[PDB]
């Protein structure tokens, strides 16, 4: 028989954000869009949830533990942050996010909890992450008022766009290659 494999939108635990997905889809278009940036040959790696209540992220965590597994779980900045491999993806337009990202509240405050931002792989030489993913971004967009740029065993310097709320990341490895970096 078929294998039963709870789909994370099948999970109690996890409504919340399978309601808030098409308000990230959205928002990941028009930033993608304001920003100038073709996602069609992008590699996505991960996606990345915030929350501000332990609760919240005890919640998710439960959740995530019915439709996935976790792939590593490590401290940062005195909380920490799980990442779980799911049977089956969170379909993003034409990607499919197998990894989720679930870091606990940390130093900033994201008033909302739910999805926040991805992060995609440009593989070539770390030294030069930064450029690579700065080339990727037109002129017009990188000017516009209300949007910003920041960066950040294997060197993993990550590149970060954002509008404010919406993030899309860039750095060299996949998720599944700094964890065997580390085995």
């Amino acid at each position: 028989g078929h294998m039963i494999m709870a789909n994370w939108q099948s999970i109690d635990e996890l409504q919340d954000i399978a309601s808030d997905l098409p308000r990230f889809i959205h928002a990941l278009d028009e930033l993608s869009r304001r920003l100038g940036l073709n996602i069609t040959p992008l590699t996505a790696d991960h996606i990345s949830l915030r929350c501000h209540q332990n609760a919240t992220a005890e919640r998710w965590r439960r959740g995530f533990e019915q439709c996935g597994e976790l792939l590593s779980e490590n401290m940062i900045n005195g909380r920490p942050i799980c990442l779980f491999k799911l049977h089956e993806p969170v379909q993003v337009a034409h990607w499919q996010f197998s990894i989720v990202e679930l870091p606990w509240p940390g130093e900033k405050r994201y008033p909302h909890e739910g999805w926040e931002h991805i992060e995609i792989v440009l593989p070539g030489d770390p030294e030069t992450l930064n450029a690579r993913a700065l080339a990727l971004l037109s002129d017009e967009g990188l000017s516009l008022p209300g949007i910003s740029v920041k960066t950040s065993r294997l060197p993993n310097p990550t590149l970060a766009v954002t509008d404010g709320k919406t993030t899309i990341k860039f750095h060299p490895w996949s998720i599944e290659e700094i964890v065997a970096s580390e085995q």
